[PDB]
């Protein structure tokens, strides 16, 4: 699914899963 939260991370995935900036 989407997923944001705050060095901000982000994961967007839908591939596994991965997460960045």
């Amino acid at each position: 699914e989407r997923f944001y939260e705050k060095x901000v991370q982000k994961f967007i995935r839908v591939g596994v899963t991965i997460r960045e900036k």
